[PDB]
């Protein structure tokens, strides 16, 4: 359990990173498109015209979504073949060609290099998620497996946080430092690089993917800790059976049967009430959208939103298994379908009433809060509790297939929306938030 904090601890930062990158656009947008009209000045003596600047940035922050698609179909690919370990320490390189992409592309006058590299550290973003929660897995002892498992939820929350706070005025939020905010991601990468050369090898890995059976025992001894390990060697050769008894089925395989096309229509529901809820219209937005309201400080209350998801996500891990996931994401959706109304109702107001303002934080602080407990975990404690280790995998890949793509469609269309819809943006979420109370109410059962 000594050695064990290092092997984990190394995993977590690409979680972290992941994090990052998904909130880093969001306090300094207003910087960034200063950047794109003043090149597009330069290039054709011409101010940028608003409406292509909407989807030109909205593109910019969107692509990211496309690369984690991509990303979380190649998982099985590096990971069967390359180890765990060593996946998660190459695809470092994508993090460096990001870095270098986004960091010098205001030097370039070039917001393709930006999108460019938000796009493969989209892709990096995308493995990381079938990395990490993978490697930990096979590493941590059956007891502590479920506890350490949870590090890269938090990765994910405390690195939109840190992504939020440095995008302050006070430190890199600005003019002259936002190219250095969006390639900070280096410094994870680096140590990352120093780390995981001296972290242990999965030992799964090495006894099913290579048949390796006394080699994988002098990693758990060191690992575990424990001197021998002939149980949990042997636990291993015990699931290795549980998962190679019956064929895992494909994709393709689990469209066609009609055996499968109920589970399955549960689990990419479910994935899209995550997105089109509408959080990455915070966590992307919120600086913007609490500018449109009366908020004075507004990345304040960005990071905010970020500490309130931090601190829910948190409490969620002594509820989850506290309660039902019925319950637990039905509380969630309507949590949040009364927040976006309050946010409604504290952006119509406001106009009038100069501190609903004030409201608008409340509302978007329980919007966020609420996700957390609900429609955030639930959609992952339901997919892997419909389908045996046969048909999982395939589920899995649509199911990310299913968070991307919905995820791609709020974070791009979410400006495309706002210029029409005015304060009634979040009725549309709104409304969706009541589909899916609707459909977890009657189609989708308990686990
Ligand atoms: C079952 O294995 C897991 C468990 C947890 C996760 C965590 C995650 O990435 N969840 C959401 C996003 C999310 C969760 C909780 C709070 C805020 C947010 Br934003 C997600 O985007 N997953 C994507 C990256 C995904 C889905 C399926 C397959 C690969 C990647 C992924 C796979």
């Amino acid at each position: 359990t000594g050695r064990l904090m290092l092997a984990v601890g190394g995993a977590v930062l690409g979680s972290l990173q992941f994090g990052y990158n998904t909130g880093v656009i969001n306090a300094p947008q207003k910087v960034i498109e200063e950047f794109y009209n003043q090149t597009w000045v330069h290039r054709y003596g011409e101010s940028i015209l608003p409406t292509t600047l909407t989807t030109l940035w909205s593109l910019s922050v969107a692509i990211f979504s496309v690369g984690g698609m991509i990303g979380s179909f190649s998982v099985g690919l590096f990971v069967n073949r390359f180890g765990r370990r060593n996946s998660m320490l190459m695809m470092n390189l994508l993090a460096f060609v990001s870095a270098v992409l986004m960091g010098f592309s205001k030097l370039g006058k070039s917001f393709e290099m930006l999108i460019l590299g938000r796009f493969i550290i989209g892709v990096y973003c995308g493995l990381t998620t079938g990395f990490v929660p993978m490697y930990v897995g096979e590493v941590s002892p059956t007891a502590l497996r479920g506890a350490l498992g949870t590090l890269h939820q938090l990765g994910i929350v405390v690195g939109i946080l840190i992504a939020q706070v440095f995008g302050l005025d006070s430190i890199m939020g600005n003019k002259d430092l936002w190219p250095l905010l969006l390639s900070i991601i280096f410094i994870p990468a680096l140590l990352q690089c120093i780390v995981l050369p001296f972290c242990p090898e999965s030992p799964r890995f090495l006894l099913i993917n290579r048949n390796e059976e006394n080699r994988a025992k002098s990693v758990l001894k060191k690992l575990r800790g424990t001197a021998d390990v002939t149980h949990d060697l042997q636990e291993m050769k015990e699931e290795s059976r549980q998962m190679m008894r019956e064929k895992k089925v494909t994709i393709l395989e689990l469209f066609r049967s009609p055996a499968y096309r109920q589970p399955i229509l549960i689990a990419v529901v479910l994935q899209l009430s995550q997105q089109l809820s509408g959080i990455n219209a915070v966590f992307y937005y919120s600086t913007s959208i609490f500018e449109k309201a009366g908020v004075q400080q507004p990345v304040y209350a960005t990071i905010g939103s970020g500490i309130v998801n931090t601190a829910f996500t948190v409490v969620s891990l002594f509820v989850v298994e506290r309660a039902g996931r019925r319950t637990l994401h039905l509380i969630g959706l309507a949590g949040m379908a009364g927040c976006a109304i309050l946010m409604t109702i504290a952006l119509a107001l406001l106009e009038q009433l100069p501190w609903m303002s004030y409201l608008s934080i409340v509302a978007i602080f329980g919007f966020v809060a609420f996700f957390e407990v609900g429609p955030g975990p639930i959609p992952w404690f339901i997919v892997a509790e419909l389908f045996s280790q046969g048909p999982r995998p395939a589920a899995i890949a649509v199911a990310g297939f299913s968070n991307w793509t919905s995820n791609f469609i709020v974070g791009m269309c979410f400006q495309y929306v706002e210029q029409l819809c005015g304060p009634y943006v979040f009725i549309i979420f709104t409304v969706l938030l009541v589909l899916f109370f609707i459909f977890t109410y009657f189609k989708v059962p308990e686990t």
